[PDB]
């Protein structure tokens, strides 16, 4: 079984994603599960005050907040996404993320095939 499709994470093991990407002082960390033409999957942590600058993706980007609180901007509007909450940031529309508190997220970006 030499092919792996979900990378940088142990297989056949019970895990806690919030332990796979620790929050680090004044830093942002990522564990990139998938990085291909039509799909990104990444676990992130951002310390309080960190930010992902405004940009647009060609795919729909689903954000699931695993801990803390994140301020999400989609075009004009801001959304405060807390632990256990999810938002889909639509393809082609600028978005940004600000760490209101330190937070961890699963980011699944689904791009045009393939």
């Amino acid at each position: 079984n030499a092919m792996s499709y979900i990378n940088n994470i142990e297989h056949a093991k019970v895990l806690d994603l919030t332990q796979e990407v620790m929050i680090e002082q004044d830093q942002m960390l990522s564990r990139t599960l998938v990085q291909r033409q039509d799909l990104g999957i990444t676990v992130f942590s951002l310390d309080k005050g960190q930010e992902i600058g405004r940009h647009s993706s060609p795919g729909d980007a689903m954000v699931t907040i695993l801990s803390g609180l994140a301020e999400i901007t989609i075009d004009q509007e801001t959304y405060r996404v807390a632990e256990g909450q999810t938002i889909v940031m639509p393809a082609g529309i600028p978005h940004a993320l600000y760490a209101v508190e330190a937070f961890q997220m699963l980011l699944v970006v689904v791009k045009p095939e393939a």
